[PDB]
């Protein structure tokens, strides 16, 4: 008995979701469980829960960002100067983990991509051209991205499954919050300007690892702990329901409160 | 978004430690968030007590202390500032000296307990009560405090066990202890100054370690306990509002150690 479309869609509503609402979604395909139709039934679920009036959105950035050329030996990088593709938002796949609906969520029908090659989003929905338009390519989670346009239409953000640690929102409060110190990276990238590639330098903070001694999945569970948000069960998966305003807000002042100057 | 719930009772708690695996005797390393398990009857301090109920007085209940205040940074400082802090900063007291920021509660708590026992390592105390509070705390090194000198080696060597109360799998300190074990192709040596109590008075030394602040090599506590838990380390449980965990000392030092080598290792 694999989940029905209908079972996910009353699991979801249970959860919270409702029509109209704008969300960013994180899966983990396996822990929901076989779904009768496959892992797209889990997305036309939820957008049926949403309604067309409703927005989905996932991170996809980009598998493929050569962002490690200088790394290489002097040779190596030439070639990938001259070889590796630019970052083609129509057919750049997305990150391998947590990410199959995310390659799924491409192949809809007016589906929007955001033009940040290493944070970037997909959409589908109403707000889809609204929240994946002029995203920035320096601080590609600060003020000029998805993530912040998420939080500005009071969306959500929903854990299907995947792990508290990888609620990519939080990178966004990480860029809030005033802070002692945060690690910045600058990195090459190729990508599509008036059709022709051309290699540029992307700076951002660093979102690799922690700018402090915390934790996103630490900071995450704060939250739930304190009553943040709504969980529940959506097929065989643990699933969190929450407030992208309210989180950021808890988010950004958890940070400055132990990590101000 | 979610209500807070009527409050956990002793009672409730007790079953709940028992239904986990908790057993009488056990000597068990708690690393706990306090507001993770929700309201509870009395307050945190009930936690401790329900937890030492399902070990009885037979059973050793054991955390990390460490020492907040730790001018273990004085050496990044300008000379003037550095020579008041040389003067001026407290020596670590086990009696006062207040646990790192957090997940720390209930270790503040314990502090209070009597018949209390605290290791004598600064950056590395441990707190415990218990049957084997005074084995596991006694001749806590100065030097390489999560190595064979340590609460931690002890713990192993006495087939203890740790509990997971609502704390990221991250902070098992253990893990620092299976840095020190693991035979690996890279390892940062720190020396850092600390003052203490010798003979009564303020005494500075020079404490040499394992940096334990950043990894020896390319990986994270995180990853290492995510792959313990994926292949069925350990048994899982709630307490109170909070998921646990419960796992056999030996056999996730082993693990980590296990893991550490095959990756960097020889
Ligand atoms: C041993 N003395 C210093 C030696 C020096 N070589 C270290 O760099 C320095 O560590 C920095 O401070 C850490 C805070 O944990 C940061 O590491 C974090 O960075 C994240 C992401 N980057 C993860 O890598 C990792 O999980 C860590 N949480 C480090 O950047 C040490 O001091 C700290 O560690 C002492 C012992 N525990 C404490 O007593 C001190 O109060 C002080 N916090
Ligand atoms: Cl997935
Ligand atoms: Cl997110
Ligand atoms: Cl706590």
């Amino acid at each position: 008995i694999p989940h029905t479309h209908a079972h996910l869609v009353d699991a979801f509503q249970a959860l919270g979701i409702r029509a109209g609402q704008a969300l960013m979604l994180h899966a983990s395909v396996k822990a929901v469980g076989a779904v009768m139709g496959g892992p797209n039934v889990i997305l036309q679920a939820l957008m049926d829960a949403l309604t067309p009036d409703g927005t989905l959105m996932m991170y996809a950035g980009w598998q493929d960002i050569p962002d490690f050329i200088d790394s290489l030996p002097d040779a190596l990088k030439a070639v990938y100067l001259e070889q590796h593709p630019p970052f083609d938002p129509a057919t750049a796949r997305a990150v391998r983990e947590n990410s199959v609906l995310a390659e799924f969520l491409r192949t809809w029908p007016c589906v929007h991509r955001s033009a940040n090659p290493e944070a970037s989003m997909v959409a589908v929905g109403r707000q889809a051209a609204l929240l994946t338009a002029n995203h920035a390519l320096d601080y590609g989670y600060g003020v000029e991205s998805p993530l912040a346009k998420l939080v500005a239409i009071e969306g959500y953000v929903l854990m299907l499954g995947a792990p508290l640690d990888t609620i990519t929102l939080l990178h966004h409060a990480e860029y809030l919050a005033k802070m002692r110190h945060k690690n910045v990276v600058r990195y090459p990238c190729p990508i599509l300007r008036d059709g022709r590639k051309v290699w540029v330098t992307v700076e951002d903070y660093d979102t690799g690892d922690p700018h402090d001694d915390y934790s996103f999945e630490q900071i995450a569970r704060d939250y739930v702990a304190q009553g943040g948000g709504t969980r529940g069960k959506v097929g065989d998966a643990d699933a969190y329901l929450f407030a992208a305003q309210d989180l950021t807000r808890f988010a950004v002042q958890w940070l400055e409160s132990r990590f101000g100057d």
